[PDB]
């Protein structure tokens, strides 16, 4: 089931991890340009969300609220996790934001074109990234509306 | 994770449910048009899938063998799970099969629209229908290869 509590347009949130409690940015300069970072809160943490409509229903494209880019997940090329300009062009800026089964007050973060999910962990290389897999806990995510 | 083994376009099969051991059928004549079955092989019983491209990368159209209608599966009217001409016309036409995480052998027939998913069971009115809402058992089926 989707996750209950998704953000109305215009609300500004970060997305922290429910067990690393690192956030994910989106930034503009310097690689890697969707990465999680622990510590003090920047811009670059900021989104929004645009609400999919038609084919896009219940998806959402993740937008930067100081660039403007969104985010991309996909299993097509190198880097698989991302940002892109376009307000969601391609169908690898789409995401659904599912409810954990044995977890109500988190969900995952997940790409329908790439069936992945985004992970964020405090050690284990690569640290960020996208998953098709096995649940992991790592999986796990939360709003912070700001 | 999206089942494993999904039937490539041409593919003829059944839909079974696990516990339940009936079948979807899908035809043009009599109330209801869309429902599950407990007896013998019947040819609307057989269906193969459009497999979706674009925006619906990763969800398939079911389409029905002898009279070439999709099954629907809906929230905004009833009945909510139906058949209707188009290939695949309407967004909810379109399904994801996702594995059960505790059992690999079986799927759940789900709509991105609606948050739903087809379910058979033996006993309790409606015995199938769409649901939105925990995981159960008799949410869960298999492809039944012709």
């Amino acid at each position: 089931v989707n996750f209950p509590n998704i953000p109305a347009e215009g609300v500004r949130f970060r997305l922290r991890a429910r067990d690393s409690g690192y956030v994910i940015y989106s930034r503009t300069e310097n690689d890697p340009l969707v990465w999680h970072y622990n510590g003090p809160p920047y811009d670059d943490q900021l989104f929004t969300l645009i609400h999919g409509t038609g084919s896009r229903l219940n998806l959402y494209a993740i937008k930067s609220v100081p660039n403007g880019r969104v985010l991309f997940s996909r299993n097509s090329a190198s880097p698989t996790v991302g940002n892109i300009v376009g307000d969601g062009t391609y169908n690898d800026n789409w995401f659904q934001f599912i409810q954990d089964d044995n977890d109500a007050n988190s969900f995952r973060i997940y790409s329908l074109a790439s069936d992945s999910v985004l992970y964020s962990r405090t050690t284990g290389a690569p640290q960020f990234g996208n998953y098709t897999g096995p649940k992991f806990d790592d999986q796990l995510w939360h709003f912070e509306i700001v």
